[PDB]
């Protein structure tokens, strides 16, 4: 196909990629567009075993305007954070890894960490080289290979006794066959075969997957805040629970939620939640538990409560948290919301609050089944939460099933989504280089052009001011079909050029950056004012692991007069959150403004 003619780019856009010179390149895994208009680009260790162990972090500041691009002091592992904009545009990020090393064993066996659990505050037990466990949902055995000791319960005392800590002893173990038959994809406790009597009841096991991508994963409590105009990362307080993979998301009160994610042992954080208050820079627990995978998709609906998309990162177990559903994280009630499709395939899917926020309607994309799984999905699924009796119903179909989709609103209210693959990391070179517009108001997908570059796991996208989209990152197991060397990270970047980028002249505006409050009302020049249809404000994207719960495009009011518009923001505090926001003019062809710079107090 003759993609770079006129007529195709006017109908497709086009991909262009972006390679840094190669002092600046890292693997980016995390991308934030900041209220600066700058691109901030986060690695740390970059899924790295050298750099991990070098304490190797790396951090970029791109300016997609000038094409320059920078080193920032990165002074923990932020490869594994969560991360969403404050009020005052800084990022908020926290958790991160200290540790992932590759397991050694038998490449073809499944295998991982068994956490041996000892209930027993009198005596140690040593488990032999040997023993068996069974998983008691999965039915699965896995063999140590060597001895473990695991200690003691430690007696917990206020000094009145209160209750025994278990022991804790880690462990490797393995399939006794090789093959994808015998792996696990959830976390599952485990039946230490042999004991009977008070040592079965008083041992057992805990592990995540046991499959053949094998890590010792270990979160960190780290907190910062990336403070865009100074371009650096400012110490807060850490998070009382280690997070290896948590989701940031903000509350109706500004508040900052942080749920879930992998503890310092490589354990799921047991639904001990916590809430970072801004105007402190402390960190609160929550009062009861609720308990999700790593990377809930979670976003602030209309009414306070938080929508749980089911779209998740994986660990923990196969049975809670893996329904979508409406909660009240003042109550802590979950209403599990009915209908998703391929809910089996929630792992890596993608979620958008769809253009325009005000809808409420909520599209989960693509998707694989848990853990190493072959099974992906091709569907979309779409719930309107305004409804009484709210549930997923289909929407347009993909080609292929899809791990990773990309997911990005434009300010004509479309979504961009592409790239994905397949497979679980691409295995079997099976990432998918295709790229549509959904299009809210029709309920279809568009074809566009193909991206240049393979994005899967550790992949991502950012609407930039300019209407123009990046695309990062891509962290392939194999670099071959056959799955028999070992992949390289991506570290090439691509901006895509949107169809609306090749047509008419776009429309001008200028007057930002403002501060409008909601209720409130900002006036701007545009010659262009008359041709107006609709305005947007959109709240930059922060994006990493699928997973972007930054990223809203809300309708705007506007009237027109002359050179001069004026648009107001909505009313309400769970739609408009406080922060900056790109403001996106479009003309009645559908072609955008370059966006100003709208802060909400
Ligand atoms: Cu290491
Ligand atoms: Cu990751």
């Amino acid at each position: 196909a003759k993609i770079n003619q006129p007529e195709y780019k006017a109908a497709n856009g086009k991909w262009e990629i972006i390679e840094f010179p190669e002092k600046y390149r890292q693997n980016t895994i995390h991308a934030a567009l900041l209220r600066t208009g700058k691109v901030l680009m986060v690695a740390g260790s970059g899924n790295n075993q050298d750099n991990s162990d070098d304490k190797q972090y790396d951090t970029r500041i791109w300016d997609p305007v000038k094409g320059t691009i920078k080193k920032v002091p990165t002074p923990s592992d932020l490869f594994c954070t969560g991360h969403t904009q404050l009020a005052n545009g800084n990022l908020l990020i926290a958790g991160g890894t200290k540790r992932y090393e590759k397991l050694k064993g038998d490449v073809t066996k499944a295998g991982g960490l068994m956490v041996v659990h000892n209930e027993n505050p009198d005596k140690p037990i040593t488990l032999p080289a040997g023993t068996k466990f069974t998983g008691k949902e999965n039915g699965k055995t896995f063999v140590s290979k060597d001895p473990v000791l695991v200690p003691r319960a430690e007696k917990v005392f206020d000094g009145a006794f209160v209750r025994n800590d278990p022991g804790l002893g880690r462990i490797y173990v393995e399939a006794q066959k090789s093959g994808s038959a015998y792996e696990t994809g959830t976390e599952d406790n485990y039946r230490v075969q042999g004991l009977s009597g008070a040592d079965a009841r008083n041992t057992y096991g805990i592990a995540q997957k046991l499959a053949l991508d094998k890590k010792d994963f270990q979160g960190i409590r780290d907190a910062f805040e990336f403070d865009p105009v100074a371009e650096k990362y400012i110490k807060v307080d850490p998070m009382h629970e280690a997070r290896a993979y948590p989701t940031l998301t903000t509350l109706g009160d500004g508040k900052i939620l942080s749920v879930s994610g992998l503890d310092d042992i490589g354990q799921l954080v047991p639904g001990k939640n916590e809430v970072y208050d801004p105007k402190t820079k402390a960190w609160t627990y929550t009062d009861k538990v609720r308990q999700f995978p790593t990377y809930p998709a979670l976003f602030l609906m209309q009414n306070g409560k938080i929508f749980y998309s089911g779209a998740n990162a994986g660990y923990g177990p196969d049975d809670v948290g893996r329904t979508p559903g409406v909660w009240d994280v003042e109550t802590n009630k979950f209403t599990k919301v009915p209908g998703m499709s391929d809910a089996n395939m929630l792992e890596t899917a993608n979620t958008v609050l769809l253009p325009p926020a005000q809808d409420e309607k909520y599209m989960v994309i693509g998707g694989g089944g848990v853990g190493e799984s072959k099974l992906s999905s091709e569907k979309t699924r779409i719930a309107d939460l305004k409804a009484d009796d709210p549930k997923f119903v289909d929407g347009p179909s993909l080609e292929k099933g899809t791990r990773y989709p990309q997911a990005s609103i434009l300010p004509d209210d479309s979504v961009l989504v592409s790239g994905g693959s397949q497979d679980y990391r691409g295995r079997g070179d099976s990432n998918i280089l295709q790229a549509r517009l959904y299009h809210p108001d029709t309920n279809e997908f568009e074809r566009v052009a193909d991206p240049l570059v393979g994005r899967n796991y550790h992949s991502g996208s950012i609407l930039l001011p300019d209407g123009r989209l990046m695309f990062f990152g891509s962290d392939s197991l194999y670099a071959d079909k056959a799955n028999t060397k070992p992949g390289k990270f991506e570290q090439r970047i691509e901006i895509y050029t949107p169809p609306y980028l090749y047509r008419d002249s776009r429309p001008d505006l200028s007057g930002g950056p403002q501060t409008i409050a909601r209720g409130g009302s900002g006036t701007f020049t545009s010659r262009a004012a008359s041709t107006v249809k609709k305005v947007r404000l959109i709240r930059p994207s922060a994006s990493t692991h699928v997973t972007d719960v930054d990223q809203r495009s809300i309708a705007l009011d506007f009237k027109a007069d002359g050179d001069k518009l004026t648009v107001t923001v909505p009313s309400g505090k769970n739609l408009v959150q406080s922060g900056w926001y790109m403001m996106f003019v479009t003309d009645g062809e559908g072609t955008p403004s370059k966006a100003e710079w709208v802060r909400v107090p």
